[PDB]
């Protein structure tokens, strides 16, 4: 888990606005989010790890326990149910709702994070770096 | 293992003159040594795990499996018995001969590969980042 802590800055987006469309993200949401160039960081304490997101759009905050399933609301004001595991080397979370799913594998690929997020068929890729 | 994969240039070096000291590394040899400045390359294919080391002292080459004994050519010319092994999330190399012994930590901590030797006490560090 020590090789995910740290601060990242976005460095690239691709298909971004395609997968939040099939997410179901409205279209103002939709136009300032894939203007934010956010911050992740991610920090442990203990068993607890927690993963900041950082922006002008929202910042929001998970806190879990790895293979514990907890409540959360995304950045898009969805209530789902997440689970973060690992996973070949990737923290892999999916969140359920609804009746959905989706997953966002979040990996080290070098010097760089790289997050790619699945909803049925459609990814969206986010790279990474140190900040 | 991956973690660990890359290209990296020497940073910083501290206590290096004296471990090699405690080594048996003769005057000359430890002079040109700490000029170097060298860039260690590590790759991984399938199990096997190669450890080289570049500049105008020497370049030397490792070949190692995880947990399996060799023998390795030091690059001041020991002829050793070698263990690598993954702990704590670090490489731990043990070196093995004459019935003495060092112990040899590499280690990810933020954007740097830190390497600490170790001979009955007598400990140096060198710090690598990627190149
Ligand atoms: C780090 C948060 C990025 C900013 C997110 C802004 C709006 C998100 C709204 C709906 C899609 C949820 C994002 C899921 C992927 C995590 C973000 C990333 O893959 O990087
Ligand atoms: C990468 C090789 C560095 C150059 C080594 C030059 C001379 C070494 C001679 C005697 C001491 C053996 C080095 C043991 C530590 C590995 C080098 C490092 O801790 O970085």
């Amino acid at each position: 888990c020590d090789a995910f802590v740290g601060t990242w800055k976005l460095v690239s987006s691709e298909n971004f606005d395609d997968y939040m469309k099939e997410v179901g993200v409205g279209f103002a949401t939709r136009k300032v989010a894939g203007m934010a160039k956010p911050n992740m960081i991610i920090s442990v304490n203990g068993d607890l790890v927690t993963i900041r997101s950082e922006s002008t759009f929202k910042n929001t905050e998970i806190s879990f326990k790895l293979g514990v399933e907890f409540d959360e609301i995304t950045a898009d004001d969805r209530k789902v149910k997440s689970i973060i595991t690992l996973d070949g080397g990737a923290l892999v979370q999916v969140q359920k709702w609804d009746g959905k799913s989706t997953t966002i594998k979040r990996k080290r690929d070098g010097d760089k994070l790289v997050v790619e997020c699945v909803m049925k068929g459609v990814t969206s890729t986010r790279v990474y770096e140190r900040a």
